[PDB]
């Protein structure tokens, strides 16, 4: 129950060290009747230098900056996820292999840009308020926190998403859908991620549809409200039989941790577990929405 | 289990803040075997920005600074005093009291003091630790707990947290401050409810702790060792701070404020209440006595001192 920061880089030390104080420190903040218009443009900063003390896993001198607290803290709970777990899940060991995820594979870990962070404050107040509107039900990423890290002089920015795939099922497939398809090297690589036309090529597909469609739409009406596009819907194949060849039965999944689990119909082929998400909606576009929404709806059922 | 850090001054927020948040910090560092000569010049330094964040009781803005924190957590330790413990009583509710503070439940004093202050401590550091280990604890010095220096509107403030010399539980009647001349209280000082009584004033009132022959010598051997300690060090003019708790004083002054609302005695554990001393079953009066070492930090010089310091205590005693 001692929390060495021990990683591989001294950013990711930093990063852990970063959520388990923010988190911390939190849980002294009370929970507001609402946010305010201050929330979305608050920060949390703070600078550490240690001298000649416990530079055993943490760098002696760096930075951390929290992103608007009270919005993502807010968000965490609206996404139901408890914080003390979200805590955990970063800091009770090192995040595994900018792409990570905690090493329970709940959530990711994406590096991205000054740009990028920019883009999320400007949506950050529309994206919030269609979260409550939806009551938290949506394919849309799930941003659980985002964090400026200074390390040697070095700033980093990165974004904690719900982890779109199952922590446990080991996911068989993996296609990337808005013309396109899948290279040479990538068609050479364990787990590689497919394009749209090699799915229709693949005749792959059963099923819900109903009601992942009803909530894709209001989705893509959203991305289109705010005039974004070019994002992908990551989907996710676990082929229940191979998996197989004190139990953790085949198939077998806690809904309410692997938010975008489906189930294979009976009348299915294979026994197969689907993961579906949007994904990268940070970095025409009213009509990428309405071509997005039916290439989509032409894979369910 | 919220803890909010409100205090009256940012300052005292900042200081519930800050050793929070280091006796959480120092949680999730292991205990080492021993201390290092780099323990002794260690700090930990942090630094608050929190913009539109975070406002109701802390400032947005403030540093925290702790001194030769795993110097100081083996200090606590070897004094038997639990880092939860402490945390609890600096962070639960604010000090009370600014120069001079005592945390809510009376356990800890928390004093301001000088650089010149801090830096004493640095350099007598190595040898008070040492000393502290050959001794189990067991003195008459101030148990130092905590080093701190906060900042807020970009002032810098010096803190050193010690053990109480008093009890937190009873309360004291009469205290003084002895050194070994003309030395004496104020006109001003007796005007004081608590008046801080002197070596003349002890001497001209012709007092005497009953403690008994195995309490004297227990007490007279640890001053002893102190005292010299102080001497090798070539510290000079500490007091003996002697407070007085007259028991049955206490047990009426409590039956009148129950009386008050409407509208055991002179016991202590020994392993909290550090100084405190029961007087002699053949003592005038049932009392309690604290005797404490106070002021190390900050005409003749220190090995005088010593001798002459010890000497008078001696008499105090019976
Ligand atoms: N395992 C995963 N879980 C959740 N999101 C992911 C995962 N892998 C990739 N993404 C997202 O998909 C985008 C990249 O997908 P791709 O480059 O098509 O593999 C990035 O924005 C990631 O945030
Ligand atoms: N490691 C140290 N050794 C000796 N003196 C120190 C040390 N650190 C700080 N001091 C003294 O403490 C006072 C205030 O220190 P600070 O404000 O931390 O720089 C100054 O008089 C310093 O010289
Ligand atoms: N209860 C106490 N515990 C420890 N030190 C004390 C206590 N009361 C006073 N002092 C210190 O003893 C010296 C004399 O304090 P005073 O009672 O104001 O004369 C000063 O160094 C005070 O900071
Ligand atoms: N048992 C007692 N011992 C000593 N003094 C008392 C006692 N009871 C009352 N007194 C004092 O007599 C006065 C009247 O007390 P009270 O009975 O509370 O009005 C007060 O000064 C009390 O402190």
């Amino acid at each position: 129950k001692v929390k060495l920061f021990r990683a591989s880089e001294p950013i990711l030390s930093v990063l852990m060290w970063g959520v388990n104080h923010t988190i911390n420190e939190l849980s002294n903040v009370p929970v507001p009747v609402m946010l305010m218009p201050d929330d979305f443009k608050a920060y949390s900063k703070i600078k550490v230098d240690n001298h000649l003390f416990n530079k055993e896993n943490l760098p002696s001198r760096f930075k951390f900056k929290e992103y608007c607290p009270m919005v993502f803290r807010n968000l965490r709970e609206r996404f139901g996820i408890d914080d003390q777990d979200y805590q955990n899940s970063v800091t009770r060991s090192a995040p595994i292999n900018r792409f990570l995820t905690t090493y329970d594979r709940r959530f990711v870990i994406k590096t991205v840009s000054s740009e990028d962070v920019a883009e999320m404050h400007n949506i950050l107040k529309k994206y919030h308020q269609f979260i409550v509107e939806c009551h938290g039900n949506t394919l849309l990423p799930q941003f659980l926190g985002m964090y400026r890290l200074t390390v040697d002089g070095v700033e980093t920015y990165m974004v904690v998403t719900r982890n779109v795939f199952s922590h446990r099922l080991t996911v068989h497939r993996k296609y990337d859908l808005k013309a396109r398809e899948a290279s040479d090297k990538e068609k050479a690589k364990d787990l590689p991620t497919f394009k749209d036309n090699d799915f229709l090529n693949e005749g792959q597909k059963h099923v819900s549809k109903k009601n992942f469609l009803e909530k894709l739409k209001r989705d893509v009406e959203f991305l289109a409200q705010l005039k974004i596009m070019d994002y992908s819907l990551l989907v996710g194949i676990h082929d229940v039989d191979r998996a197989e060849q004190r139990f953790f039965g085949p198939g077998e999944f806690d809904p309410s941790v692997d938010v975008y689990a489906m189930k294979s119909h009976e009348s299915s082929p294979k026994k197969e577990v689907y993961f579906m998400a949007i994904a990268d909606i940070l970095t025409n576009p009213e009509q990428y929405s309405k071509r997005f929404n039916e290439f989509m709806s032409n894979i369910l059922t």
